[PDB]
Order: structure tokens, then sequence, then C-alpha cells
């Protein structure tokens, strides 16, 4: 209770863990094997994130780096999150529409610089530096924005239309919570430092139960994630 | 030599490396595809471990962590090792009985969740908070053996008789030795500290040759890994 | 500029950021799926060698390790670099000739095994135990270049007449550059220190971008990258 993001950290926490439970339970008994891998990644995202959300509650998550002549508090936590999660929920979007293999590869490691570049700038000394890695990672970021509504265009032909109708709406949940997390990082801790970190927690902890419990409740509660069977 | 447990380190480097060099043999010559997976992941699990053994033999896989007060030897490697070897392992049980893609899914990612909150906790400085890594890293083994026993309720049908066989083996040579581990780990130097580590590291030695060279040894003497041909 | 081998780092991000942007205007527009992984693959080798050039460039990608009784620097972003650039150009050679699954399990096993061993070897404090570390790396090297060489053996039959003159190329330029990496460490900064750190970093830059933009030229101008089609 000693910092005052604390009351985020454990809110986070414990709507990752209650979103994990419903998950894991709404997809007791599913046996079509479609919807087994979209409810097997959609229920580990929010796994991983309870774990790292409670790994920054503890204070195992947070590290100290010295820049600006500070010492400034960084949940380096959410990296290793992220690492994981945000290629899984690119995985959910990929798999929606039969993607390519060299498409979701394409996507897979974009994610993966966008989030090891985030780290890398999140633990820079060098200020001025910190930014060169947001810059770079925001490319990253922007290549896989690009491909999720320029990259299926051999796909429409031949998608259900309720699979094109839940792959849309969550390609836009997507797009606009995804490019929140660079302006956060940007005004807050990490980056400028014009927000605080207690609000930066707030608004990273909204985005992030949006982003996979209310990502996930959209997928799973839709008819695109089963094969088509009579 | 000096720290009581080398003998075990190096007892375990030296039958990890034998059990490498002697799965590597076996293997050469086989063509059959699915024979050749088997051997692949069954040879690459020791190999990974022989290499985490000699780390730990030579103090690059030791840390000393701050917990109780006191300056505690916590082998690090061991969580390097397992986040590979325990995902491949499963990943030959579900092989045997052709597990659906989101089963594999589930197995692989509870796997390394149970392995990442297991090094959390082993590197945790309030020594309170290491025991909840400990049951949530508990939780994950448990949703694994219980996948293991439950998951694979369609496979049934279509299984030839000899995977069958080979897998209850395998599953169950699976299920008593992995259990032991959270309980080792509990009553030894990363948990309670009541079993010294030098007894510690020989049951992890005993239990690590038993769960990868004995696996294998069972898995690849096996007719299951070949595809049915005239 | 403070170090001497600061312009080699740095032509070394401007030639990867080159070849990642070439590459990545080179695939825009190409629709066969299996031209789509080469191109997936082939892009984000240098664009994941870019962003780890520049964290040396910057000295985030630096750390020093006491050994010799002296201060040795090391640049520990190159193992973060080959930990997923080395297994995605063996994918590509794999991808070419059909590999099967093991052989390509065994080839990215085989790989970590290799660029694990050598960060362990290139952290390592005592002097004497590093080169264990790069004789067991060296031994993965050969077991990888042994498989490029003798481990697709009944793919020849079924293999198209341009697929197996790019393969050959691909896989003699592999074979001649990767095997002079572990002599540029042995006689470097990392190993014996014959060669100063300058040198060695404009030698690792040299090989670094004829693996990497040099191997994804002649792959992607090459027509074996694209399904057989009337
Ligand atoms: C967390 C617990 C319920 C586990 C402990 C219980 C044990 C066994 C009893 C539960 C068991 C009957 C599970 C029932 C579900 C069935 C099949 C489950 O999963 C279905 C899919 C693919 O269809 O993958 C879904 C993928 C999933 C991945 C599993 C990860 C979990 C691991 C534990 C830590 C987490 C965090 C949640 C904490 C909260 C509090
Ligand atoms: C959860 C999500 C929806 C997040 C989406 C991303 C987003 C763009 C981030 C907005 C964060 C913001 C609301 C938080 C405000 C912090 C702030 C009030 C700090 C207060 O305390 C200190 C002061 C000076 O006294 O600094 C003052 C700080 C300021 C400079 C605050 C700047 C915020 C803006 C000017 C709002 C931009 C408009 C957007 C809605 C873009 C569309
Ligand atoms: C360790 C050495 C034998 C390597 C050095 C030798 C070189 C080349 C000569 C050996 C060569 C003829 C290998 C013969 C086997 C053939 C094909 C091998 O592998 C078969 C399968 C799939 O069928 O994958 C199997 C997957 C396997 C993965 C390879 C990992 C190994 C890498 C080296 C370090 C290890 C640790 C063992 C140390 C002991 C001492
Ligand atoms: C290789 C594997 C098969 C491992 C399987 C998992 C397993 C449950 C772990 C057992 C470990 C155990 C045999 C090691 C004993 C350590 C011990 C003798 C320490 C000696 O020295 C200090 C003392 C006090 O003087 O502490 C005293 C320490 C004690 C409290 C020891 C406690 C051990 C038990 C009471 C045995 C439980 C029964 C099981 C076989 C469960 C079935
Ligand atoms: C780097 C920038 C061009 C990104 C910013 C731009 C944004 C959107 C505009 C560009 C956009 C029109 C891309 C056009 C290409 C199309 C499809 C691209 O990719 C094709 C394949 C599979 O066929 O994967 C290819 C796989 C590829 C992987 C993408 C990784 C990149 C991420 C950014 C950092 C890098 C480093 C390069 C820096 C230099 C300077
Ligand atoms: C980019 C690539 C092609 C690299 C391929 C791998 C390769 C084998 C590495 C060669 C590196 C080499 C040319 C660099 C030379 C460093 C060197 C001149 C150091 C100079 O300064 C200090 C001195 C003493 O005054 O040490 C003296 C240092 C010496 C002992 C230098 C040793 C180099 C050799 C004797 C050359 C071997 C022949 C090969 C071409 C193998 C075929
Ligand atoms: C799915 C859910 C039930 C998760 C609920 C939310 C929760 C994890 C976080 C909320 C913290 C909350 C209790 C706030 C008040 C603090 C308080 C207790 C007293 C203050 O008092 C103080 C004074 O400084 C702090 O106490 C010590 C630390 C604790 C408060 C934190 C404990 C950790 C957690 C409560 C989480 C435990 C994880 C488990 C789910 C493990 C089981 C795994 C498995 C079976 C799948
Ligand atoms: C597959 C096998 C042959 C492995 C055999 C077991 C072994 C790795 C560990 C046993 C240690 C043992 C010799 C005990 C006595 C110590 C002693 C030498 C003297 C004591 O004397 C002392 C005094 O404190 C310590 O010596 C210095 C360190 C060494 C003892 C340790 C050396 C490392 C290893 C012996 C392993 C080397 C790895 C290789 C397989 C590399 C090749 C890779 C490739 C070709 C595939
Ligand atoms: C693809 C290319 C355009 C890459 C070009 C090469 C380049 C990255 C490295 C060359 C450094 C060079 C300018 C040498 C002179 C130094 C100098 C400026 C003055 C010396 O003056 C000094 C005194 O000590 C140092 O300056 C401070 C640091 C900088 C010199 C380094 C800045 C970082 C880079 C220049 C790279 C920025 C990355 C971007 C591509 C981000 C955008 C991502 C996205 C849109 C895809
Ligand atoms: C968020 C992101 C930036 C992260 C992206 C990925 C990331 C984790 C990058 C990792 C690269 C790297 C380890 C960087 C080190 C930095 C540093 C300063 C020191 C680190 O930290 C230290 C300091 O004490 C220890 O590291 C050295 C040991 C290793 C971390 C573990 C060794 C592993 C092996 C030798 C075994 C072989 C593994 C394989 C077989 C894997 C293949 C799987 C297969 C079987 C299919
Ligand atoms: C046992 C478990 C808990 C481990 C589970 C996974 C694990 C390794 C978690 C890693 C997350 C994270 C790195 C945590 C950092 C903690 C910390 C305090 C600091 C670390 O350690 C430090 C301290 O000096 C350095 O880290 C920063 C640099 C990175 C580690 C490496 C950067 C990688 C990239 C920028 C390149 C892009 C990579 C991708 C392209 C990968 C995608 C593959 C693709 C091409 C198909
Ligand atoms: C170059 C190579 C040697 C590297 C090869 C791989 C490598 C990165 C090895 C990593 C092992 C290990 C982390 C070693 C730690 C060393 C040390 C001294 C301390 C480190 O560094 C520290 C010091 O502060 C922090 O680490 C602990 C936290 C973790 C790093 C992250 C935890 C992750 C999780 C608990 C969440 C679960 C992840 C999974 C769900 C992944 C599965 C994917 C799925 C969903 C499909
Ligand atoms: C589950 C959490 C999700 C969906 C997180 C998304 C995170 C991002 C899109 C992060 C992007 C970043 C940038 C583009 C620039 C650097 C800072 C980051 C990593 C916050
Ligand atoms: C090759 C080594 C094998 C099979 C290792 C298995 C390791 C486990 C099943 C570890 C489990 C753990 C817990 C469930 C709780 C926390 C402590 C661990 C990581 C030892
Ligand atoms: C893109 C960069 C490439 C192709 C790098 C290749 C790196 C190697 C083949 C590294 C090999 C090593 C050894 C065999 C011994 C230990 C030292 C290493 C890691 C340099």
């Amino acid at each position: 209770t000693g910092r005052p993001e604390w009351i985020w950290l454990a809110l986070g926490t414990a709507l990752m863990g209650l979103g994990t439970l419903y998950f894991l339970v709404k997809g007791m008994g599913v046996s079509d094997p479609d919807a087994k891998k979209f409810y097997a990644i959609t229920t580990l995202v929010p796994a991983i994130a309870f774990t790292m959300y409670l790994s920054m509650l503890l204070g195992y998550g947070l590290t100290m780096v010295p820049f600006g002549g500070e010492q400034n508090p960084i949940y380096w936590a959410r990296y290793a999150d992220w690492l994981f999660t945000t290629p899984l929920l690119l995985l959910d979007l990929a798999l929606l529409v039969d993607a390519d293999q060299g498409t979701i590869l394409a996507l897979v490691g974009a994610d993966g610089i966008m989030i090891g570049t985030g780290l890398v700038g999140a633990l820079t000394k060098v200020y001025s530096y910190r930014f060169v890695w947001w810059a770079i990672s925001t490319a990253a970021m922007l290549y896989i924005l690009y491909v999720l509504f320029f990259g299926f265009t051999s796909k429409a032909e031949s998608m259900r239309p309720e699979v094109a109708s839940t792959f849309k709406v969550l390609r836009n949940v997507t797009v606009v919570l995804w490019s929140a997390y660079p302006v956060v990082w940007l005004i807050g801790s990490e980056g400028a430092g014009i927000v605080p970190l207690n609000i930066e927690t707030l608004l990273f902890m909204v985005l992030d139960v949006s982003a996979k419990v209310g990502f996930g409740l959209i997928l799973l509660r839709s008819r695109a994630i089963f094969g088509e069977a009579e």
C-alpha cells in the first residue's frame, strides 16, 4: 500500500484473475478443435497478465532506472506480460481470418520487436535515447496495424460472414486500445513524466483489462470461433 | 568441490550428457517423419539439461537471494532448463496422442506459467510471498496434470493400441515425477529450508534424470513413435 | 564515438536498417503464400539485427564482465539478436527444402543451445571455463552444419531444380560465414583477446551483414521462393 499505484495493481490482478477463471469455466466442455484453440489462446492471455500484475503489486516487477539524474520507478514486468500476450492476441485475430503463415510470422515478429524495443527504451539510462526506442517500437506497432487492415486482402473471398463480423469488431478494438499504449508511455513515468505513475498505472490497467478480458469476452461469445458444422 | 552439492551437479551433468549422446546415436538413421519428431524432441531435452547442469556445476547458474534476512543460494539455471524442457516433454506426450492444437497451446502455456512463476518465487526477496508464487505455479501444474488425464477424451476412438499403451505409461511417469518437484522446492532451499541444499540437489538430480533420460528411454524404445506402415 | 568500435556499430545499424527497408518494399505486393513466408522470415532477420546493432551503438547492449582480473567489455546484445535471427535463417533453409518437422525442431533447438551456451561463455567470470562453453557451442554449430548437409537426404527425390540450386548456394553461404563466428569469438574480446574489440566488431559486422542482407538478397531474388504455378 506504500506506492499510491498499488490500488490499480490490485484491481488489475483481481480483474485478470477473475477473467481467467471465467474463460476457463466457459471453455470447459468445448470439443470443437477450432474453438479449443481460441479458448486456449484467450484464456492464457489474462492468466499471464494476472501473474505479471501480481508481480508488480508485490514489487517484484518493479525496478529503479537512473535517467534524468533521478531514480525512476519502472515496472518492467509489463514487458514480460506483453511479450507473450500481445502475440497471442494477434494469433486470435489471425486464426479468425485463416491468415497465411507468412502473415502470422510477420505479425508475431513485428510484435516481438515492438515489445523488445519498448523494454529497451524502458530501461535505457540516457534520457534522450529512450524516445528513439519508443519511435522504433511505434513503427513496429504501425506495421502491425497496417497488416491487420490491409494484409488479409485475399481472405475476403472465402470468409464466413460471422467470422468477418467478429474479426472487424476485434480488429477495431485492437487498433484503438493498442494505439493508446505508446501515448501513455510517452507522457508517463517511462517517457516525459508529465502524467504521474499513479495515473499511468490506472490507464494501463484500464487498457489491459479491456484489451484482454473485454476482447476475450467479445471473441468467446461469438459463433465465429466454431468450425461450420451441420 | 567447494559446495557439497557439487557431486550431484557433476553426476547430473554426466548422466544428461551420456543420455543425450545415447539418444543422438539411437536416432541416427531414422527416416520416418513421425519418429524423427520424437527423437528430436527427446534428444534436445537432456542436451539442454546437460548445459544447465554444467552451468550449476561451474557456478554460473547459481545466485544469492536475500530473504529471511539471509543470503540464500538459489540455482536459477534450473528454470532456464525447465522453461524449454518441460514444454518439450509435454509435446512428446501430445504428439503421441495426436492432440488438437488448442490442447497443445494450453499445455505449453500453462507450463510456461508454471516455470515462470516458479522462477519468480525462487528469486522473491519477501519470504512469505515466495509461497504465493509456489501456489500459483502448483495450480498451473495441476491444470497440466488434469489435461493429461482428461483432455484427450476424443482421441481414444482413433488411437493405435501401442500408442495408447506408451502414452499411459509415460503419462504416469510424468504425473508421479513432476508432482514431486513442488514438494522438493517447498521443503528445500527455495522454500521452508527444512532439507539442505545438498540433499535438495540430489533429489532434483534423481527426478530430472528420471523425467528426461528415463522417460526418453521408454519412449524411444516404443513402436508408438513410428507411423503405421506396411 | 568514445569507443573506437562505434564506427562499425554505426555502419552495421545503417546497413541492417537499409536491408530491412529494401526487403520490406521488395515484398510489398507478393500474394503467393510460400513467398510470403520467405519474405517475412527474411525481412525480420535484419530488422532484429538493426535493433540490436543500435543497442550496441547506444551502449545499452554492452556490459562489463570481470575475468582475467580485468573488466572486459562484452556486447551481450549480439546473443539477443542471434537467439532469434539464426533460427529464422535456418527456417528459411528448411522451408526451401520442405524439411520434415522433426528436422526443423532439431535445427532450431541445436541453434538455441549454440547461442545460449555462447552467451553463458560470453558472461562467465572464470576465464578457463569460457572456452568450455565455446566448445559446447561449437559442437552444436557442427551438428547444425551436419544436418544442413546430410539431413535432407529423402528430399532430393522431390525437389524442384531451382529450389535445389538456391538451397545449395545459401547452404554454402551459411556454412562458410557461420563457421567464422566461433573463430572470431575465440581470438577476440570474449576469448583469448588477441584481436582487439575494434577489429572484432568490424569482423562481426561484415559477417552479420553478409549472413543476413547478403543471404536475403540471394534468397529473395530466387524463383525458389514461389510455389510452382501455371
Ligand atoms: C481471482 C481473485 C480471487 C484475485 C483477487 C485479487 C487479489 C489477487 C489482489 C487483491 C489484494 C487485496 C486482498 C487487498 C488488501 C490487502 C490485504 C490482504 C491486507 C493488507 O495488509 C498489508 C500491509 O502492508 C499487506 O499484506 C501482505 C501481502 C498481501 C496483501 C498480498 C497477497 C497476494 C494476493 C492476495 C494474491 C494471492 C494469489 C492467489 C490467487 C494464489 C492461488 C493460486 C491458485 C489456487 C490458482
Ligand atoms: C558426456 C560426458 C563425458 C560428461 C562427463 C561428466 C562431466 C561433464 C562432469 C564431471 C566432472 C569431473 C571430471 C569430476 C572431477 C573434476 C576434475 C576434472 C578435477 C578436479 O579439480 C578441481 C579443483 O577445484 C576443478 O577443476 C576445474 C573445473 C573442472 C573440474 C570442470 C570442467 C568441465 C567439465 C569436465 C565438462 C566439459 C564439457 C565438455 C563435454 C565439452 C565438449 C563439448 C562437445 C565436444 C560435445
Ligand atoms: C535505415 C537508416 C536511415 C539508418 C541510418 C544509420 C543510423 C541508425 C546510425 C548512424 C549514426 C550517425 C548519424 C553517425 C553520426 C552521429 C551524429 C548524429 C552526431 C554526433 O554527435 C554525438 C556526440 O557524442 C552523438 O549524438 C547522440 C546520439 C546519436 C548520434 C544516435 C542517434 C540514433 C540513430 C541515429 C538511429 C535512430 C533510429 C531511427 C531509424 C528511428 C525511427 C524508426 C522508424 C521510423 C522505422
Ligand atoms: C522483452 C524482450 C526484450 C525479450 C525478448 C527475448 C529475450 C528474453 C531476449 C534474451 C536474449 C539474452 C538471453 C540476453 C541476455 C542479457 C544479459 C545482460 C544477461 C542475462 O542474464 C544472466 C546473468 O546472470 C544469465 O544468463 C545466461 C544463461 C541463460 C539466460 C540461459 C541459457 C540457456 C541455454 C544455454 C540452454 C539452451 C536453450 C535452448 C535449447 C532454447 C531453444 C528451445 C528448443 C529446445 C526448441
Ligand atoms: C523462466 C521465465 C520466467 C522466463 C519466461 C520468458 C522470459 C525470458 C521473459 C522475458 C521478458 C523480459 C525480457 C523481462 C526483462 C526483465 C528485466 C529486469 C531486464 C532484463 O535485462 C536487461 C539488463 O541489461 C537487458 O534487456 C533488454 C534487451 C532485451 C533483453 C533484448 C531485446 C530484443 C529485441 C529488441 C529484438 C526483438 C526480438 C524479437 C524479434 C523476438 C520475436 C521472434 C520472431 C522474430 C519470430
Ligand atoms: C541467449 C539465451 C541464453 C537465452 C535463451 C532463453 C532465455 C531468455 C532463458 C530464460 C530463463 C530464465 C528467465 C533465466 C533467469 C535468470 C536470472 C538470473 C534472473 C532473471 O531476471 C530477473 C531479475 O529481476 C527477473 O525475472 C523473473 C520474472 C520473469 C523474467 C518473467 C516471468 C514470466 C511469467 C511468470 C509469465 C508466464 C510466461 C509464459 C506464459 C510463457 C509461455 C508462452 C505461451 C503463453 C504460449
Ligand atoms: C495486453 C496488453 C496489450 C494489448 C498491450 C499493448 C502494448 C502496446 C501496443 C505497446 C506499445 C508500445 C509502443 C508502440 C512504443 C513503446 C512503448 C510501448 C511498448 C508501450
Ligand atoms: C526436466 C525437469 C522436469 C520434468 C521438471 C519439472 C518441474 C516441475 C513440475 C516444477 C514445478 C514447480 C511447482 C509446481 C511449484 C513451484 C516450484 C516448481 C517450479 C519446482
Ligand atoms: C545473423 C548472425 C549470424 C548468422 C550469427 C551466427 C553466429 C554463430 C554461428 C555463432 C557461433 C558461436 C560458436 C559456435 C561458439 C561460441 C561463440 C559463438 C556464439 C560466436
